[PDB]
Order: C-alpha cells, then sequence, then structure tokens
C-alpha cells in the first residue's frame, strides 16, 4: 500500500506530454486533478469525495498507475481493478485506452462489512462514481444537478425563483458543498450544518458558501434578516445535523425545503454520530467498527424523523441520493420512504431527454480554454435562455478548482454538437490544448439506484441493471477514451451500480469519428432506458432524435 | 407470448439471411439455442438450467430475428435481458450485439424480486450459455465435468477410476454430461432423476447408458459392474432427497459424491421431497413462497446426506449449483463443510487460462468438426490427453443441433486453434464459417464465491470486477457478441460473468479480431489468478509475455 503520503499532485498543464499522445496524457492528467489540493477532499490519502471514494487503490498502485500510461502504447488498454493496474492488452486505436471497473462485488457479498475486510487485506477500493474514473472536477460537478433539483422543487412548491426563501440542509463536503451555492443560485438563502470546520473553511476558500454563524441561534437571526430582506446568502453551521435538525423541530422553526448531504451512505465513515467528534469518529471506526456504524446508522434514524416531522408539517423534504433513508429504515424509521429522492420528484424528465451533468476539462490548464468553449455554446445553442443564464452564473459565481472545467446540462442531440465543434476548436488551435469530455456516473443511462436515479420508476423496474452495463459496453465499442464500471457509488455499497465514460477532443479527424458515435450513444442509452419505462417524454425524444429502438420504433 | 408450438432450429449451409456472417452467426446460434435436439424446453424459450432462457418471450424473440436480419456492419444491437432495446452506431471492429441479462442491484439480487420483475414482463434468467446464445447441447459442459473426476481420481485414487463410482443427481441438460464423464474417465455412475422425459433425453442423446428399475436394481447393477471394471452410467427415476438419504442409512458407499440438480433455484429447479413434478409447477404457479421453502428444506436433507457420507471418507463436493448455500440457509451450519469443484480440482487449469473453449461449424456439416478435430491434433501434436479427449468425443459425443466441439485449451493455444480455424474457411477446407466461444464459467469470466471463485487463496472470492474488465476488453478487442450477466450457475445474487463469441468467416479482418481477443480473453483468467497469487498463473503469464503492471512492471 501505503494509504498516506505526504505530497502535493496537481496535473501537469499546457501543451508538452509526458506521456505517448493526447490519449493517454489525458487519464493521467486526469488522474492527477482528482487529487489536486484544491480539487479533492483528502488527497493525501488518495480521497477524492464522498466517504472514502480514492482515485487509486494506495500509493504504490497511484505510482505504478503513472508509470504505466507513460509508456501505454495507442493500441494498448489498461485495465484498473479496484485501482489497481492489473493489466495490458493489445485493442486498437479506436478503443478506449484505459478500462476501469472498481468496487464490484457479487450481491450476496455487496456491504460495507465485506468490502472493509477486502480492504484490509489490500483487495480494495471505493470508486464512487468519479473519483475512481478521474473525472471529477470538485464541487462544480454536481452544483448544476443541485442547482435544477432546487429550482425544480421551487417552481413545484413556490412559483419557480426561491427568493425570500430558505434551504435546510447538512453535508459540506467535496459534493455537498455545492448546496449552499446552488440553493443561491436559485435564490434561496440556506443553512449548511457541517461537523468539521476544515470542511466549512474549504467551501468558504471556494466561495461555495457565504459566511459561518457562530451558533444555531445567530445563523437563525441571520437567515430571518436575509430572507426578509431577499437576499440569497448562504450561512454555514458548526455542529450535527442529527442535533440540530431535532432541535429545529422543537422550537417550530420551519424552513421552506429540508434535504441532506452528509455521507450516510458508508455509516463507519462518513456520518458523525450524535455527540461525537470526528476525530473520535475516526479513532473508533479503527478499534470497534460494528458499534461505529450502529451509533452512525442510530443517528441517521433521529435526523430522518426530523426530515419526516418537517414534512408533515408541509415543508418540502427530499433524499439527495445519500441513502440515509434506506440506513434509517433498517434502524427501526418504517416510514423513512415517506419523502421521495429527488430523481422522481423533480428531476427525471430531464433524464427522459438524456440531459444530465455533461462535463468537460481543458487540459491545457488555461481559464480562456473554458472560457472559449462557453462563447461556443451559447453560439451552438443560441435559443435557450435558461441555459445561457447558467453559463453566466457559471462564469460569475463558480471558480475553478484545479483544471479549469465546465458543468453545462446538455442532452441528447446536443451532447454531440458540442463535442464535435470542441474538437474543431482544438484543431484549428482557439483552444490551446485538447479537452476531455465526460460526466458524472449519475445521468440517464448510466445508473441504476431504486434508493436515487431509478427511484420508483413508473414501470416497477428500479433495480434492473442492465442498462448501466450495456452503457459501459457501447462505450468501449463506440471508442470512448477511458470507460468505468462501479459499484455503490452515492448510495454505498449493495445499493448501485453505474458506468462512467470520458472522451478526449485532440482535434484529429479519428477523434471526430469517435465523438460523433459516443455522444450521441451514450444519452441515447438513457434516452432509451426512460422510453423502454413507458415515459412518454422519452419515447417523444427518441422519435425526435431517431433512435432505432426496435421494440418501439420497430 | 411465452409458449410457442414451434421446432426452431438454424438454418444451415452458406446461405445467408441476414446481412453478413458477423450477423447470421448470432441468428443461427440464438435458433440453435432453442434445436429440440439442444434445449430442454425450447416451447417455452427455456434452453437449460432451471427457467435459463435465449429471449424474453416470443415477441422479443421474433423482434431479435428480425433486427439481427437488418443489421448493417457498424450497427450494434443492446440485448437487455432477452429484449431487442436499441440499435447504435459503433464500428465494424466492434462487436454487433452487446447482451445484459439478468443484472439486477445487490440489494434486490434475489429470486422473489426477479419473479416479480418477471411478472410485469421485466426479467430474463440468461443463466450462462442460455441468454447468451452458444449453448451446445450437454458436450459444452461435459469435459469440464470429465476433468473434475479425473482429477478427483488423481488425488484420491491413481487416476483411472476403472472399479470405482460416483453418485449423483440431476439429469438436466447440464446434469445430463454427469454420467457420461463418469464413463469416460472409468467410473461406473448412478444418476438420480425425478423426471422421466429427462431421463429419456439423456438415452436418446447416449449420454446415460440404462435405467434401473429401482434402487435395489441399480446397486446390484453398481455391484456388479464396478467388481468387472466396467464404466457404465445407471440412471434412476427418483428423487435425491429421499435416495441418498436411503444410501446414507443402509450404509452404501459410493466412490465419489455429488449434486446437480436445479438446486440454485429454488422455485423452479427443486422437487420437494415427496412431491410429483406436476405437483410442484402447479404449487409453484399458487404458493411460489411455500414452494420455495418445501424445495429448500428437502436441499437440507439433501446435503446432510453429502455431509453423512463424507464423514464416511467418501470425496464429495458441490458441481455449482449453490446446493451448499441453501441448506446452509435451511439451518444446516457445516454445508460447506465439502468443498466445490474448482478450488479442489479444476483451479489449476483456469491458472494457465484452460477452460471450456469451444466453437460451432454454422455449415451444419459433422465433416467440418472432424476437420477441426484433426486440425487440432496437427497443432497440439504432443498432447496425448488432449488427442484421447478428441478420439473419445468422436467416439461418444453425439452432435445437438448445430455439429460444435467442446475443446479444454487456454492461453497460446486458443488463438493458434482461431487463426488456423479462420484460415479453414478461407480456404474452403471448412464449408462455411464457424463460431469460436466458451461457457461463463472459464478463468477470468466469472466470480461467483460459492463456485468458481470458491476460497482463492488471497481472499477474493467476491471481488467481481474481473468478469466486467474481461467483457468491456472482449468488447475492445472485437468479439462478434459480447454478454454481462448475473447468477448463472449459482442464481440470483451469486455469481457475475462474461461471455464472448467471435465469428471466423476466413477474411483478413476476423484474423486480426482473432488474434487478440483469444489472447486477451483466456489472457484476463491468468491475470486474475497471477493477481490472486498463484504461482502456476504468474508462471503461466511470464510464458505468455503478459504485461501485468503489478507484477511484470
Ligand atoms: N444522488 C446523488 O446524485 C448524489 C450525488 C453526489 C453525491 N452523493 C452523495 O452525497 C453525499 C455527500 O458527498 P460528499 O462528496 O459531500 O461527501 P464527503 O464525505 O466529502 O462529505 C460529507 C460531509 O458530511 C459531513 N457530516 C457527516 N456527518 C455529519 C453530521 N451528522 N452532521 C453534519 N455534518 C456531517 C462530514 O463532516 C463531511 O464534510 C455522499 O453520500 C455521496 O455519495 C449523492
Ligand atoms: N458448477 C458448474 O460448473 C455448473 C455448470 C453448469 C450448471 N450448473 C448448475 O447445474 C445445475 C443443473 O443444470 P441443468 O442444465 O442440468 O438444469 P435443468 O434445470 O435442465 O435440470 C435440473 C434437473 O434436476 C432434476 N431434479 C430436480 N430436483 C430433483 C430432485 N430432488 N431429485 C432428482 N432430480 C431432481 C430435474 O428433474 C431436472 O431434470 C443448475 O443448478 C446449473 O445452474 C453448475
Ligand atoms: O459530479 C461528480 O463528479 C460527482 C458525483 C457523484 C454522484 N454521486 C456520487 N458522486
Ligand atoms: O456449457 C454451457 O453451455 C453452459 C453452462 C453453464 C455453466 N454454468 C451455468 N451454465
Amino acid at each position: 500500500n501505503n494509504k498516506y503520503r505526504d505530497v502535493e499532485i496537481r496535473a501537469p498543464r499546457g501543451n508538452k506530454l509526458t506521456a505517448k499522445s493526447w490519449l493517454t496524457e489525458a487519464p493521467l492528467r486526469m488522474l492527477m486533478n482528482n487529487l489536486d489540493p484544491q480539487v479533492a477532499e483528502n488527497p493525501k490519502e488518495l480521497v477524492v469525495y464522498g466517504g472514502i471514494g480514492r482515485a487509486a487503490r494506495n500509493w504504490e498502485c497511484y505510482d505504478k498507475i503513472v508509470e504505466t500510461l507513460t509508456r501505454l502504447e495507442d493500441d494498448e488498454t489498461l485495465l484498473v481493478q479496484s485501482g489497481k493496474p492489473v493489466g495490458v492488452f493489445k485493442t486498437h486505436s479506436n478503443a478506449p485506452r484505459v478500462l476501469i471497473a472498481n468496487s464490484n462485488l457479487v450481491p450476496h457479498w455487496a456491504n460495507w462489512e465485506h468490502f472493509n475486510e477486502l480492504d484490509a487485506k489490500g483487495l480494495a477500493m471505493y470508486g464512487q462514481m468519479t473519483a475512481g474514473s478521474w473525472i471529477y472536477i470538485g464541487s462544480q460537478g454536481i452544483v448544476q444537478g443541485t442547482y435544477e433539483t432546487f429550482v425544480e422543487a421551487g417552481r413545484q412548491h413556490y412559483g419557480g425563483s426561491l427568493k425570500g426563501k430558505w434551504v435546510l440542509t447538512a453535508g459540506l463536503g467535496g459534493m455537498g458543498g455545492a448546496q449552499p451555492l446552488a440553493a443561491t443560485l436559485a435564490g434561496a438563502c440556506s443553512l449548511n450544518i457541517e461537523s468539521q470546520q476544515s470542511r466549512i473553511d474549504f467551501r468558504l476558500e471556494t466561495r461555495y458558501v457565504d459566511e459561518q454563524a457562530t451558533d444555531l441561534d445567530d445563523a437563525l437571526v441571520r437567515i430571518a434578516k436575509y430572507t426578509a430582506e431577499g437576499k440569497a446568502i448562504s450561512i454555514a453551521l458548526h455542529g450535527n445535523a442529527a442535533e440540530i435538525l431535532p432541535e429545529l423541530v422543537k422550537r417550530g422553526v420551519r424552513p421552506d425545503m429540508v434535504t441532506d448531504q452528509t455521507s450516510a451512505h458508508d455509516p463507519l465513515n462518513g456520518y458523525l454520530p450524535a455527540g461525537w467528534t470526528w476525530e473520535q469518529y475516526r479513532d473508533r471506526a479503527q478499534t470497534e467498527p460494528a458499534a461505529v456504524v450502529k451509533a452512525a446508522k442510530q443517528s441517521m434514524a433521529v435526523h430522518v424523523q426530523a426530515m419526516l416531522d418537517f414534512q408533515k408539517q408541509g415543508v418540502p423534504t427530499f433524499d439527495y441520493g445519500n441513502n440515509i433513508r434506506q440506513m434509517a429504515k433498517e434502524e427501526g424509521v418504517a416510514d423513512a420512504f415517506d419523502f421521495p429522492g429527488f430523481v422522481p420528484a423533480y428531476i427525471r424528465p430531464l433524464f427522459c431527454r438524456g440531459v444530465g451533468p455533461f462535463r468537460w476539462a481543458a487540459l491545457s490548464g488555461e481559464a480562456e480554454d473554458i472560457y472559449k468553449t462557453d462563447a461556443k455554446v451559447k453560439e451552438l445553442i443560441p435559443d435557450d435562455a435558461h441555459l445561457h443564464r447558467w453559463l453566466d452564473m457559471a462564469r460569475e459565481r463558480i471558480s475553478f478548482q484545479g483544471l479549469p472545467a465546465r458543468i453545462c446540462w446538455v442532452g441528447l442531440g446536443l451532447r454531440a454538437k458540442l463535442g464535435l465543434a470542441f474538437n474543431e476548436m482544438v484543431r484549428s488551435g482557439e483552444l490551446s490544448a485538447p479537452v476531455v469530455i465526460g460526466r458524472d456516473h449519475l445521468d440517464s443511462g448510466s445508473v441504476s439506484s431504486p434508493n436515487a436515479e431509478t427511484e420508483a420508476m413508473r414501470d416497477g423496474s428500479d433495480a434492473v441493471s442492465d442498462w448501466p452495463l450495456l452503457n459501459a459496453l457501447l462505450n468501449t465499442a463506440g471508442g470512448a477514451t477511458w470507460v468505468s464500471l462501479h459499484h455503490g457509488g452515492g448510495v454505498g455499497m449493495g445499493f448501485s451500480q453505474h458506468s462512467g465514460m470520458v472522451i478526449v477532443c485532440d482535434g484529429t479527424d479519428e477523434a471526430a469519428e469517435r465523438i460523433a458515435r459516443v455522444l450521441t450513444n451514450d444519452p441515447g442509452t438513457g434516452v432509451m432506458r426512460h422510453a423502454d419505462a413507458g415515459y412518454d417524454i422519452a419515447i417523444d425524444c427518441a422519435k425526435e432524435q431517431g433512435l432505432d429502438l426496435p421494440m418501439i420504433t420497430g
């Protein structure tokens, strides 16, 4: 192993290569970017986000991945198995250069206890979604999704804009840290409970949260003031959600929306029991992990009961993909699922058109490369004012972390248009170096997760996981530059299966042929999957886009 | 939509109905999987292994055939639990079909949830080769069953098994290979089977030799034949959960004990003690939970008899039908006191990438397989065990559907063979293309802690990254169709595994694909066993020049 190394890693910048080609330089740079101190939550331990989501299994494996990517030939493919470079095989230049499979366990053994047994033997690594597949871009990766969720909740419950309203939530980790800024962009104030001061500080440093209250009473004074003024200000409060949310219910405080984004998906590592310190928690997880898991899950039950109590008061309440309802249910809160997941409640119609967390990064390191792509997106999508406003807010309010990157939700049809245009900007020298195009594994065709993205599918097919497997096979066949299959991202061991893809735009004609089919097929599989489930909006999209769906179009 | 009173057989000869041999091949192998001489119950789409099906339902079957017929050379069909769900543009060196069957998010990966989805029209059990169109009747498993009995004989009895007998049960599609495998290894065998129609199928296909009239008759025949050193297989109509405890009580001592009933699926594949098959199938529809319970309670009695034979010193092993797990769930706490066949006997073969490599003649002509048998002997001139295998196959294995051959070979020889076969197609020595495939039971394509990855030396039994990487790499290298299945062999919850088939159509493009795919597919198994730290696998990797960064640098 070892899993601690006191080094600062950053992606190399500019146009000169360390690896043999841009197709192998790209995953090299994106692996290193996943560990950049401005990007990752705890990169000296290889941790990117999401509990113990890691970029490589241990530091020996990291070193060997870098060494191997550096020498990999253009007709060779590296296999990464739970963060370990296990084999290099001959393929061809239009296949992926890296195939990644992280954290997959045969289902009867797919649980944290067995994962932790394997980890102790040096046999495991949790990939999360984008940690082990090298496409994490800091809090920006999720911020548009969290904004779209808050906007749609506002449209359903409050007439759209959240001006004068406030969101109550918890968790200011890598992904959770997007919540305050997303709320602000949606027009709302927010109170964001976080148990570690260093995480509040990271969100302040990256300008994802605005201020820190001195205590709960002071936080409520600020929320009362800013909402009365119609300001949209995010407030962090250092504390424990499982103590504060029940206290807020006892006080009859009524937020306008309630959710949670603590790392409840991993009770041993990601969720602080009430009354404990993070330091006690980390230490006791090593001596008495069973007792720590039970204490964490008991506090999750208290926390979810508070969420249910807000909901009974008429407050819009939803689960944001961290499996907390499941944990509470296992601890006796039999009605934990009385509030819905964010996807069936708010986001699923976007997935039905293949819209999701499409993203790209400038391997050059140059901010202006992303600003030039933003301008190109506006030229190619001239009549979508919501999207133009998103890109304006991103430019004005999202500061880059590590390599400049952009989140921009778009769906089937436009993803390929954008990717081909970016490839041509690389060819012409408008862009100073190639760019990579990817996405979260949360996307319309790439995830099965019955307590998150596939909760409450109208046909009952929540648990069917053929679809992400087919998505990864098809990305490999079409020519993505690296393809990944992961288990347990988001919701934890046992609860999801999902796929990732990244494709490099290096300005070549060969890349253009791959891009045209890969960025059609990847969102196409999500429209297909939702059309199969019988969503009329997905069937309409399939017809509009000319998809060939034999059981539907013949 | 579930039942169709039709006989289906693969098209023969050289005329295509699809646009190329790469799309004609999956069309013919899908049909071959349903041939009445191949499949256990093809009018309900069932190929083998409980309810392992070739397509979800008959509408889906028809649409797969229609879609394969029109598929272009740069298009790929996606099959999702036996349903043709999308056609997408790829390129001519990608697979024409990508298949994912029966995959369920792990917390829901169980038969109860499968059956809920099935009742909604949302599910199909792919087994291993049922849903991925490379089943060749009982021949697909017979050499692995033979290699298991041979290695058990080497470990326990000095090799040959002449004078010895095996006790087992299950004469279904794959269990039907057990009698002939025992015979070829030199042993007599007693094979318990609950359905006379299954005994008849094995008799007609020459996989079992005789049927005893009752248990006493069976034992008189075993005593006589073993005393004479004959290797004869005996079927007995009955219930193993009744007969095995009776043999323990009688003090009968077989020389090996195993089982291959469909214990992996209590609702459909395992008859409770005292029930008729009709009663079981009727009640399965009326009271499924009570049927599951009764089946599992009988599996517990069955497994306790196996444990009781082992206590008497009888070599006893689990042959991958998950029966130990079912018995443990019913209270047999020491059900895993006897091992699975792979850690006990077969794993050293997997460490060299050796496994159930196979091919089929799309022409339909037996002589095409005889020509390939002769070519294998020429290419592998100094392996007399393999030559004897092919001689025994010729003599004793009858073809079922398209003529096909099982021939266990590993890393290095698979590619030599497939390139030679492709050259035979190109020269016209073979009268039509051949398909080359394998079971999903193979060194790099399955994670199954109660079967192929039981008791890995490093404790990595449940790691299922490996079959997913195998499928991704076969897709990258250009197999003709690639599959990812869940629950083959051992049932929902207990395995994940990959399949591949590649067509040898005589062309230079196929040759390029074949050379890397038939290197990489067994290469991933040698890699996986090398990663676990098996010195035999590390040696193989070095011999074969594999690039394993954490071992070779
Ligand atoms: N459905 C989705 O789309 C989706 C998307 C992204 C992330 N996720 C999930 O979101 C969750 C957060 O991800 P992340 O990257 O921010 O994780 P992280 O591990 O980086 O951060 C979790 C934060 O929760 C805080 N925390 C834990 N227990 C607390 C408690 N009791 N009170 C207050 N704070 C507490 C921790 O101090 C930490 O800062 C994870 O469960 C992740 O898997 C789900
Ligand atoms: N370990 C391996 O390498 C391996 C390989 C292949 C298949 N399998 C498993 O082998 C098993 C058999 O496969 P198959 O294709 O023969 O299945 P099948 O469903 O075609 O046949 C099962 C047979 O078991 C018989 N049977 C059921 N209960 C019985 C009982 N109590 N007494 C006697 N007979 C009984 C049935 O009548 C049937 O003929 C399945 O569990 C399959 O998944 C394991
Ligand atoms: O946007 C990202 O990079 C990460 C997201 C993710 C989704 N679910 C768990 N992690
Ligand atoms: O040899 C075959 O075609 C099928 C086999 C298989 C292995 N395990 C479950 N099915």
